[PDB]
């Protein structure tokens, strides 16, 4: 519901694609799409050591590259846990969007996605993929745009 209220109120075209099961892995989301790994990406939630919380996109086929949060946040991070994940950001942990996220998450976006114009995140339920085009979420968000995959 947060999520479609969200691309309602911003005037996007973003939809929600359903999942008859939901996916368990990177592999079956983008073969049941019919697109690559690197066009489901994922919200990677992460957390610096002062009470700073992160939402981090970046490609499905790559890991985070956390030297390079720990140098963009300017503090020690760490991946938040699952119980954390769904703790702070009241999402699923195979379903976190990168918007309509609480507003103390800071949003990443690693720019190797940039290119891409469509891409499939979390949709805000476990059997939901957000179809959405990684510049538009950047423009609409302010979100920091960084190198932060490996």
């Amino acid at each position: 519901e947060k999520v479609e209220e969200w691309i309602k109120a911003r005037g996007l075209t973003w939809r929600l694609l359903i999942m008859q099961k939901p996916t368990r892995t990177v592999a079956e989301a983008a073969a049941l799409l019919g697109v690559s790994e690197s066009e489901i990406v994922k919200t990677l939630i992460v957390l610096d050591n002062a009470g700073g919380v992160y939402a981090v996109v970046i490609p499905g086929d790559k890991r985070l590259n956390i030297n390079s949060m720990k140098e963009l946040a300017g503090k020690p991070v760490r991946l938040a846990r699952a119980n954390e994940v769904v703790e702070l950001t009241g999402y699923p942990v195979g379903g976190v969007p990168p918007v309509a996220l609480p507003p103390n998450i800071v949003l990443v976006v690693d720019r190797i996605l940039l290119s891409r114009k469509k891409v499939y995140g979390g949709g805000g339920r476990e059997n939901a993929l957000l179809e959405f085009s990684p510049r538009e979420l950047v423009e609409a968000t302010g979100a920091v745009v960084a190198d932060v995959s490996e």
